């Protein structure tokens, strides 16, 4: 009389027992079998040391109760009930710290011989140990595990519905743009209690950062270096000096509200050195340009610089003394800046080699 | 009797059952989506965050009644009677009754303000042109169980923006929707109803902030050698022109959007022109400080006599060099203007004719 | 005694009851505010005071105020569109002969209609609307509730200048209540009126620059990259990404459309300066025209040229004179009506 | 356990314990975290908060005699909380929630929680960059008068003082202080009304801010200073003063972009960057001036007088002289706001360290 699927519906549920497990052989454990699959790594902070992501996530499992003839209730060999309804497995994450406003599923999929499915996307927030250095071009090993949450291994077993190879493929769901490019995920059972353990490396792209970091810091340092090329006794070189200052202080504002944060080996080559390199250039070059011009002759060369600085010439090789003087010191500081920037490009053709690629 | 009604409604039914008579027989749910605002389009994260007014609407097998029973369509309250499984597949990050009809259908409405993930390509910035895309399928249930059909026709759909707020910095172009059929199998066929929305940059406020400034810096810098000598006061407009363009650049950088796939194709100009001042006011530099107070190897005189052939005391050697070097990097400097006048105006042809 | 006077008012009293209100009002805090979205979010505090519990204490242990739970109890915006993040307090609070008590603050979004012309010097005119058929009062007199206003948090964007009611009819009584918020314009005394100050400044300086020189063109040019730099930065402060549209959004347009033109005018000259080869020398009727204008504002042919361009500039310097006062005098203007009412 | 919170339950929101004849209290304990963020715009304090409290009941109060052996958890929800708020209060944020409550067996529930707690404050900005302001967060309860519900110190009001090691420490603001101060708050409904006012001193970090704004901002001024040793005349320092105010003019414009704008008044530097600014401009006013009229004084009345009189405390005859003391005004005026500049500045760090 009622309609098949409502009398199905009903001979199933009004009589389900909400039992610890679902299964007519207490002693033995029931298999719960998940698979993940990585969609976006939708941000990923190092100052809280969280890793937001959304991810497809979906268990599997068999019933002893959800089970029925379909040569009763018109041949349906198909069925979908409320998730809540019915027993579910008790399957969290070791290491999640929130979840965001997924959509709710309702719906737990079924089948006639005890069969359960139970999809849901999964936007979690977890908390990793992250390791900043290297940036740009950043490597991260994130992970997270899943557990039965009250339940130990004899009560229920995780393990994989996908062969672990399949498991790691880069699957095809993933939006393969912006920052982060995930390398690989790999599961690893651990069994303490079931544990299931997932490996989500994901790679930085550093390109993403030519524009923000790379381009204007090597234009600065090449300016700066043109602008060395110009004489150290006249104001021109102290207004390149000082304008290009105004240039790097503008610079670090503007980026210390983007860059992911105290060190970092690029950082520590762009102003704690170029900065103070800059810094100490502008103090000499204003010093000389002070001195030469005023003329005074309030004192001569002292005899210690002199010896020191016609020791110091050969590392690189009265008034008209100090003009010699603050030449040789310009030059030097040409050389340390020339040093300064071979290290820096060294450096950053290192980084992309360990950010093995080409 | 209305409250008879709803009592009524809830002495049999319970959620867990598709309202159909036949399980055979799929469940029909119309769709349709009209475009309300685009809030944002990340560049950096590829989210398109936008805000639709999502209707759909599915008949109720079960649930028909005579109205005159009742006194004579009703609402009901949050744990609705049933619902689809409808979901959007691009969904990143994010009205508590439906309406029902006496004959045997059901109605909702919903505000829905969305976080996207797109495709977002910024090759012609800013005159960009997206084809962003909605994707509503059915999470779970296979085409047995629900199907998506839209609610009004496909042409209706395409040219509808009356609600839409043109206020931004986006326009809206389409919604142009297509149904598909996602097969993980021979059967477990999926139902998937593809709204794909076109938008457009408005690229006034760049053309002011970011083109303008380059092409009269460039303008500018071709001239520095017009007016200004081969030698002496040169010197001091490009240094100058070079500390404006150094600022300049920071701030388009921290300005211009970048992703993976690189950089805008304005963006490579900026870089070209930085290289071309910087390699003039080196030159410049250079033949200041020879001509006035070297080898001026023959090699090199060879090499700059036979560059000036193909183009088309000692000091006035070096005047020579200098003269022909300078010639050099002026046909550069119009070459590059050339290109770069070329590619904007190409960009604004995709543009405007898209 | 507690648990058996609840007991008993919870039997005594049912929801469905309204034969079958007074409101206090003080506002807190004024959050998010832009022209975008037409929303005002503020922090409001909402003191709601109106018999089936009508009880005496002698027979309750002298019993004088016992609180209740607001689970299943019945109690009594027009700009509603959002309530935030309030917190759910759950208790609710009844006196002895049948009084009852509800606070509780809320963080109301609700919808208004903002201008943007005057910024920014604005004052806006928002109203917050309560409102079954037809009572709804007020605890206090109207001219009482302007008093509550010193306990605002008034050192944010903007101050609260008046917060007036208003009885209605039920079309609840709608009760109105008008609230006066006079923008701050010492926020951006820093942020856009210096810069604008400074580098109409510094462009009025580099005109007496001479004309026909290489640091005039530099000067200009270094300007010009100023202005858009300027443009890009505050761009993100005012909502619109374009020039949002003020009456002072018009002066940011002016001044970047004279400093091209000026800019023009200088390249073309130097550049005709350049070339001492043979040109075509300054029309008989150009000479006239310039001739006229100057007349009434006060080698060779490049000398002619570069006379025509002189002049020519010093047009561009008398109008962007012009646009600079016409600046000043309205941002005075402003200022006056801003502070006037 | 699962018997006792079973009887528990079935025995027993209400009031506790006996109000008309005795008072009930609760107790409370402040644990900072990490300040999130401070807003000087909106004025609002961000800060992450550990928030404890327990009062005793006297319903859930049992032995261990009744159930094998002292202490139990029960849904939050359900039993009775003792309704206290943080008026200085606008965003709940995001931050855990905790379904269970702890309860012991001799009638102490203790409760657990940490908030993002989003308050007004009132930001002190004319101390930037050497800021220490003092931010005051108090818990109060309005519905319960002293007689209904008290409040009350967890531990001793020199711990929480000292308590400070779950700090976070990192970031631009530091945590000096959090030392309560209890307060009976007298209202007309009842004559006192218990609040908990607890005071938290924080600190920005100057370091950042120190080598961003002030080393360019003094590089500047000095540069400036030395630009006078270039001749009054001559076109020399005309390009000097030009290159000099052009990048004064971007390096300002960011500068000003960055500051904090709190309408009170703005940061007592920004006030030094427009003088710089305005003595800027007219030194290049000053500068081209001069050099237009060498490449004969009208007015000796203004002119000629002022000059004059001006050390006492025929262009090159005439102008030159008058450019030359121009100059030399200039440059002392220069000099006084370079040294009001290094004052201000030490003085700002001597009160940010003195705190
Ligand atoms: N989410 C698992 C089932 C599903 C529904 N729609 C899909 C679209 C693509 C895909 O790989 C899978 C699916
Ligand atoms: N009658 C409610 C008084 C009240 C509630 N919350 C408050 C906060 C502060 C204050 O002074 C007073 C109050």
């Amino acid at each position: 009389t009622q309609p098949a699927l409502l009398r199905l519906s009903d001979h199933l549920l009004a009589n389900y027992k909400k039992g610890v497990r679902p299964v007519r052989d207490w002693r033995k454990p029931t298999t719960v079998s998940i698979d993940v699959i990585m969609y976006a790594i939708l941000n990923v902070d190092e100052k809280n040391q969280v890793l937001t992501t959304y991810i497809w996530y979906r268990q599997y499992w068999t019933d002893e109760f959800l089970q029925w003839t379909p040569e009763d209730f018109d041949n349906v060999t198909k069925l979908s009930i409320p998730t809540d309804s019915i027993w579910v497995p008790d399957i969290l994450i070791n290491e999640f710290v929130d979840v965001g406003k997924s959509p709710n599923i309702p719906y737990v999929y079924v089948h006639h011989r005890g069969e359960v499915q139970n999809y849901k996307p999964l936007q979690l927030v977890t908390a990793c140990s992250l390791d900043i250095y290297n940036f740009p071009f950043d490597v991260q090993n994130c992970s997270l595990t899943f557990t039965s949450w009250l339940h130990t291994i004899q009560d229920i077993n995780i393990t994989l519905w996908r062969s672990p190879e399949e498991v790691r493929s880069d699957k095809s769901i993933f939006i393969n743009q912006g920052e982060w490019e995930l390398l690989e995920v790999f599961p690893q059972f651990k069994e303490f209690y079931a544990e299931m353990k997932f490996y989500v490396i994901i790679r930085r792209r550093p390109l993403f950062y030519a524009v923000s970091l790379l381009l204007p810091s090597i234009f600065l340092m090449v300016v700066d270096i043109v602008g060395f090329c110009l004489p150290p006794d006249s104001g021109e070189r102290v207004s390149f000096k000082i304008t290009l200052l105004l240039g790097y202080s503008v610079f670090l504002i503007i980026v210390s509200d983007t860059l992911p944060a105290i060190g970092t080996p690029l950082i520590g080559v762009y102003f704690v050195v170029c900065m103070a390199l800059l810094v100490i250039s502008l103090a000499e070059t204003i010093f000389i340009v002070r001195l030469v011009h005023k003329q005074d002759l309030q004192r001569p060369v002292p005899d210690w610089l002199r010896h020191l600085v016609l020791d110091r010439i050969a590392w690189i090789l009265v008034a008209r003394d100090w003009l010699r003087v603050g030449y040789v010191l310009d030059r030097l500081l040409f050389r340390i800046y020339l040093l300064a920037v071979l290290a820096y490009s060294i450096t950053l053709v290192t980084l992309w080699s360990i950010w093995h690629s080409s």
